């Protein structure tokens, strides 16, 4: 279950930050490595795309404690690109 | 008709608003919910593009108001992909 | 021919401004109008493509000349997502 | 093989410089032409994809020397979607 284990990886990294251009920077590595996933042939769509929510998910929470909102919208763009891009 | 009422419910909360960043989060968050609705197959896609028009005219007409230019692409560029998103 | 039409009308427009900002909303306002011409079903896709393309060239070198490079990618950004929202 | 000559072009260009704004427009000029290039029925999706990549491998290193991390996850969206532009 490779993207739950990478989704699960990076959540780990992302809860202990208190920097938000570093927790943002890792969201958006960890949904392209999440996009890497699917086109290489390694996991079923709809495994991606729950990693990609369970991520988004925590680094949006830590992004609001550290009051990050540009960052936040930021990667909702990306998050909402990565999920187009892995529907095909 | 879950889409129409969910951009009525978020078009009622936002016309209330005076600040920026938060009509904008408002207006985001309320496309994201349109787009969630039509993934669990709960509407169908042209009541959720409908829901979309008709948030995004007030929500754009409200940060008019305000002068929020910045916010305005923003939430037009965002607007755009979830249109993306909807189409499969 | 709705499309050339619109970029035409678009292109004057945009021609007279020595506002960036003015011309970056009208860029991104016409570029609205032709994917709105599709999905109507007003004129077929290569048309509003071309129409998109002129456009956005005549925007950006106003831009240039007024030395708006933010605002450039800005509108190319958006033309390659109303690019990508004409083909389906 | 036009996608990975153009690639080829645009890496070697960026690889010389030392201004950020610079390179960026660079990246983002190669990746629309790359995609340009598909369009036009001139190379293979999978070719253009990995001039894509490569490419902005290759740029986003440049920005990280320079430290231009607004312009590196500018480029990374840029990137997804024009990825999104190539395939259909
Ligand atoms: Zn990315
Ligand atoms: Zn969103
Ligand atoms: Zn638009
Ligand atoms: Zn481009």
């Amino acid at each position: 279950m490779k993207a739950l284990e990478l989704a699960k990886e990076y959540i780990e990294k992302i809860k202990k930050l208190e920097n938000a251009e570093e927790a943002f920077k890792l969201a958006v590595e960890g949904l392209d490595k999440l996009s890497e996933l699917v086109q290489e042939g390694e996991t079923e769509k709809e495994e991606a795309l729950k990693g990609v929510k369970e991520l988004v998910k925590i680094a949006v929470e830590v992004l609001k404690r550290l009051g990050a909102e540009e960052e936040i919208f930021r990667l909702d763009l990306h998050a909402h690109i990565i999920y187009l891009e892995i529907r095909t």
